[PDB]
């Protein structure tokens, strides 16, 4: 018996296929390399995963100053999203139809994006006027304008290319959490809010790799191979690289590296040199194990290019994943089956309360 | 053909926390029957320690003064969002970076603040807060909760909530307990796991979610005959709230504890409630004779909480407050287990296809 449901199938899905041995990731049968090359914005990719077709892209977020100022952007969105249900009248999933849940998911999803941009901009500077946000034509451009005020158009393309690449990737802790809450018939705001807490866990995976210090130790040296060969010698693990995920190169890692190249990210050369140096140093010391570039390596390069701080990069990953969460919540609603696993008891047998340790200091009312 | 949706019957974990002996018709916490804890009248703060620690000794602490920073209009939403904000203000590190004693102390501190937040959210913004000196006069955590909320609570209602919170403290791998362990399996802080578990609690399909039987109990008290009312709902092809297929082999032992609590504490709606239960079981076991039909625990959970002046909108948060014991016990057990929960999903969707072949492609603006 293996605990933690490791290796069991929980659902069948039509949302997306991470074809690992095929070397491709597909959203509703559409390769993400086609979505990025044809310049499909995150708002339209959101609708594809959720609806199964194009057309009803993510709408602009309505004006709503973020009421949460906890100092943690994750806590801000997790608590702010849960508060949307009473003010917006979000009924439980059991009591509404599919189309109502879809709009409620799209409304709350883009509001989660607004909350993140506001929490990142901070309470210690005035908000970007809505009139300037109205000048933008996409959700990504609206997010970047709401946060930076004067965002670079190249940085908007970088964020858009990242969100589509991180929109959905099969089953994981946060996706599982959102489906379990939605399986209880709870409102979509409660499901999305619970998925934020699961995403906050360090063991969740997928969050951009903390490779910025390593890229800094190279820019002050001159040779990427010398540094990565030095880090492995001193016993420190090499970030952004490890066991293969897809059969060969991760397709999401390719679209993010191509985006950093096409958009002219200043740290592209040092990132490429670190990639070829880390792959060469690791494949040499461990010819038994497969080594490829983690997509989270190129994710951090693209996000740093768009002026995203390291403490904010997990929130950036959460923003793109909202599409996959919403698609899985809607699919779980149509499934209409409560997720109720079982547990086998191995604890103490039947005993009186007096025999329990520490009963003598207990006071009965 | 091996896949069953909803993970029904599959075994996710082993546990030493509690045993819902469905075959034996009894619920036990660390081996102690819930009927023994209620009859000997062990307070909820001590039952919290029993479930979390495996033994008595370190009771639940009185909550510190913390005016509710959120007022959303929903008691469940207030405690869910409020618990998540306990982490950046109290320095709650992720579960991976803290030891068992730190997680133990943090889970108890947040559990009592979840009770305080719910009491304040239920009192409302239109009422001044009860001074801490009045709350400090109480002797049990359940008494401080009723006092913080109601000011001068009926001691009979304190006993009702005390018997309800122990009866609802833990019940295995339900969706909220499962969610708390999944979030804990990611190593997130204990507040994020408790906050996520409350979201799964808010669902109407959750096991033990107090049923909306108050409209039915209002009609029986108004009409005066429980049988005809119950007879009419089934004759109209409508569902009967608080009754269905058996959970335990016979009666749910928690339903027995709550019904007995509504009796000895003089709940005004008990006589109508048992009249509804008798009429419901009689009519259901006659139309479906060969079926095992029992009273849902959600039925008497509704009567007991209403007896303690708990509105229907507060009831999910009242179950939330009692279930903090099982959540924290399972979060601590999940923390020691030290393994991420990783289910899998099989793709059965469309094969590779071009974007232009997708319906609605011409509604997409590019470049």
């Amino acid at each position: 018996f293996v605990p933690g449901l490791d290796g069991v199938v929980a659902f069948t899905t039509e949302i997306a296929e991470p074809d690992k041995d095929g070397g491709a990731l597909r959203y509703r049968g559409v390769d993400i390399e086609d979505l990025v090359s044809q310049r499909v914005t995150f708002g339209d990719v959101w609708a594809l995963l959720v609806d199964g077709n194009f057309g009803s892209g993510l709408p602009p977020a309505e004006p709503f100053p973020l009421p949460i100022h906890s100092g943690d952007v994750r806590v801000d969105v997790q608590a702010g999203l849960a508060m949307l249900a009473p003010i917006w009248g979000y009924a439980p999933l059991l009591d509404i139809d599919d189309a109502t849940a879809r709009q409620q998911l799209a409304r709350a999803s883009v509001m989660a994006l607004s909350y993140v941009a506001q929490s990142a901009r901070g309470i210690y500077q005035p908000a970007v006027p809505q009139r300037i946000i109205d000048e933008c034509s996409t959700v990504t451009a609206r997010f970047m304008t709401r946060w930076q005020g004067e965002p670079d158009p190249r940085h908007i393309e970088a964020i858009d290319a990242y969100w589509v690449s991180a929109a959905e990737h099969g089953m994981n802790a946060s996706t599982f959490t959102a489906r379990v809450i939605a399986s209880t018939g709870a409102d979509v705001a409660a499901a999305l809010s619970g998925a934020i807490g699961a995403m906050s866990g360090p063991l969740h995976g997928g969050a951009p790799a903390r490779v910025l210090p390593m890229l800094d130790e190279v820019e002050r040296a001159g040779d990427a191979r010398s540094v990565v060969k030095g880090i492995l010698d001193r016993g420190e693990k090499l970030m952004g690289f490890g066991h293969r995920v897809y059969r060969a190169e991760d397709p999401r890692a390719r679209v993010l590296r191509a985006a950093a190249e096409r958009l002219g990210a200043p740290r592209y050369e040092v990132a490429v040199a670190v990639e070829q140096a880390a792959l060469s140093e690791l494949r040499e010391r461990r010819p038994d194990r497969a080594i490829e570039t983690n997509v989270e390596f190129w994710a951090a390069v693209v996000l740093d290019f768009a002026r995203v701080p390291a403490n904010m990069m997990p929130a950036m990953f959460t923003c793109g994943r909202t599409a996959g969460w919403c698609a899985h919540i809607l699919e779980q609603k149509r499934l209409g089956k409560l997720v109720r696993p079982s547990a086998i008891y191995v604890g103490p047998g039947p005993r009186s309360p007096e025999s329990v340790d520490g009963w003598e200091r207990v006071l009965t009312t």
